[PDB]
């Protein structure tokens, strides 16, 4: 770090956050794209291929499975996406189990 910092162009906001629904199957086209250059620059992910989600609609991103997004993405990156897509899935804006 210490200054030179070049990072990637970062998605649009007010301030500095994402604004997408709860549910990952309600994101469209678009919003798979943006989570996705989200979790990077949060969880300073590398060695991903954004790309093979320039096209993925939520639908198909709650779909994929480590298999699927470990052609696209590394296998650490591959734990914490499924990981965070695991709860965001079990979410819809409603009450906790149990």
């Amino acid at each position: 770090g210490s200054s030179g910092s070049s990072g990637p162009p970062n998605m649009t906001t007010n301030e500095r956050r994402v604004i997408v629904p709860a549910d990952p199957t309600l994101w469209t086209q678009e919003h798979v794209r943006q989570w996705l250059e989200w979790a990077i620059k949060e969880y300073s992910l590398m060695e991903i291929d954004t790309s093979f989600f320039q096209n993925m609609d939520g639908k198909e991103l709650c779909k994929m499975n480590k298999e699927d997004f470990l052609r696209a993405t590394t296998l650490y990156n591959t734990e914490v996406l499924l990981s965070h897509l695991s709860y965001l899935r079990e979410s819809s804006s409603g009450p906790s189990s149990g």
